[PDB]
């Protein structure tokens, strides 16, 4: 449970845009829902020591209305590889000796490409378009006060890639408390994913503040107290 | 009893969409019933330490009504392989010495492809179509308060694959309680499955809330208290 | 008496659909009666630690009435092989030393294919068709309250295969209770079956609840108390 | 977390314009927003021991108005490379022995090119052009008193380059406080980025002081007390 895709997205984030917005993508499949314009749920938001996250939602903004100008191609070539080994001991007085040696090789030379909805295109959308009010999905959203958020920019693989991630572990117990249980668990896993083209790797988020009656906006000030359905 | 197909589905899940929805497929044969639109029974639902599961049911939603737009092809190539060995001892005072050494190699370089019923297609279905009320199957379902669920998205093998899974075990007892029973059980199994194309590997679930008289929906809020037949 | 065909069916079951329905086939010959639509007798039904079983019956449902749409081909390739060796000792005070070493190699790389009567086809059958009442067979069945069951889906060998299963045993006694009976029984058997095409391997069951006068059904709720002839 | 792009920008800055203006670029992607004419937010401004920083903002000055004369090509070829190794010990009285050995190789032979908005072109812009007052973005900016700043000159890669940065670490603990925890964490990462053409590396900033009603300027005196929206 040091999964592949999440670790890759986290690594490329810390390489690419530390300090903030870009949140990696936890579920690999749902990229087609983490496209731009799309919606997301708070889902254990950030800390100073954690990384905020969100989840899928099967309705985007165009569908939930009653302007396709995706504008950027900032491209990059991230080649990460590492081999982390760890070895810990514990020698307590019952002769209880624990000793765990793990290791983990990761390898990925992938491409990245960026997208963004034009602020002009958006502002014009919110300007002319208008929100519905009988839409069942959002009807329940306002019912239950989700404070859902929205993704502005994505981070995609401009071409199909693969990731490799292998691990090993070897942990022994030696405890003459229960008949000298001398045990040695172990494993040596490998993993090889073929990240398909278009799979968003890291995405950005942006609040969706819908006014009473009944239009909406997506301000820059996403203050902690901000809320979608007042 | 470390079966092959279930372990594969579990591994690909933790590789692909941890944290939630995707539940592996326990029975291999019933994929043709775990297709999208299909129904499922609670069957020892989730915990914080377990993985929710469900079962077959021989009637889908189209049949149980009185719109085929399966929309996604997010594809992936999962190559897992590992060799876990375990060795435990027990040396208690009757000279009772137990010692078990097991091992397990698993290997699978398979393909995966994803499906999803379009929310638009669905909403339009639930809109125009309407539920029957004399259907015998559902008649008993409402009789007995099953709280059945529904599968939205599937996870299929875009082409035929095979899985290999072998194991070994060697467990000795040495107990001078019954005439020094010194025993050594052992085994070395192998297994090779040919996963046929189209066999759903992991699937997703979604509640089916049918209102009194007599239409229905499948909300996003699948709250614990939610129920199919009120 | 670790027969071949039953062990194979049991192994493929635990590989294919654990946890429930699929019951292996004990008698090899009677597959032509364990076809779909067919009937079966309770015959030491399940436990939490056993595997339910049934038996032949020389009349199916079509014959016992006054719609051939067998619909599935979910196919599989099960390759099992193992070599289990066991060795036990007993050294009790009369110098009675028992010591048994057995072993067992099994090998089978077979194909499997699945069948199922369409729920629609069935429901229409039960709808239009109707049960007889002078049929002698069922006359005795209602006489004697058999609570017979019915098979919906089968599991067949899409082509002819063979199974190999050999065993060995070597058990010695050394008891100076009767003139120092020092004995050593032993054996080394082999077995090779040629499973013919179409031989159902595992089958599924389904109750047959016939109402008073005089039609019938086969509900999903097969509750323990359920009964064929009230 | 000794990221690549930031370290490169910092190194080239200290090589190129120490002592002041040029602030490196923290996020790699947002160069298309750190182009000239663009806006930025204070975001933990400078110290005597730190390096001021800023962030993206999705609206430039041309858009926020109701003159393209980018004038410079001062070009350079920075080839940096180094291998810093560090090794520290701690030997305190509980037998607690900590010992950490890290290392870091960085390599980059890149090109640099400079840009600047002509002071004449600017002065004429601010002269004829005039600020809007209903623009939503800036409406919130004046609401919340951001004291946003503006970028005059950029520092770009006149052609596509790559950067390489690898690291290693090996830190051991030896503490007979908890059962003689003798541990050894370690790692050996590598990283290879393909900096695309046009990616601003270091940029310069410049305040934006908008007068009451309702025009603006960007003075040379950027005094600490200066403020965008009085």
């Amino acid at each position: 449970h040091m999964p592949v895709f999440e670790d890759v997205t986290r690594a490329l984030v810390r390489e690419l845009n530390p300090r903030g917005d870009l949140t990696p993508l936890d579920s690999l499949i749902d990229f087609k829902h983490f496209r731009p314009f799309c919606l997301v749920l708070r889902k254990r938001k950030s800390t100073l020591f954690w990384g905020a996250r969100y989840v899928r939602t099967d309705y985007t903004l165009l569908d939930l209305l009653e302007p396709s100008d995706l504008t950027d191609s900032g491209n990059f070539s991230f080649k990460n590889m590492l081999d982390v080994q760890v070895q810990g001991l514990v020698e307590v007085p019952k002769t209880v000796k624990v000793k765990g040696t793990a290791g983990l090789s990761q390898s990925s030379t992938l491409e990245v490409q960026t997208l963004s909805v034009a602020p002009s295109a958006l502002e014009n959308l919110k300007k002319e378009r208008k929100l519905s009010a009988d839409h069942s999905f959002l009807n329940e959203m306002r019912y239950h006060e989700k404070n859902l958020y929205v993704v502005m920019e994505a981070v995609e693989a401009k071409q199909e890639v693969t990731v490799e991630q292998t691990g090993n572990a070897n942990a022994i117990f030696s405890l003459p408390s229960l008949a000298l249980l001398g045990l040695q668990g172990s494993l040596n896993n490998n993993k090889a994913v073929t990240i398909p083209k278009g799979c968003v790797l890291a995405y950005r988020v942006r609040l969706l503040r819908v006014f009473l009656f009944n239009l909406w906006d997506i301000p820059y000030i996403c203050n902690d107290s901000m809320q979608t359905f007042p």
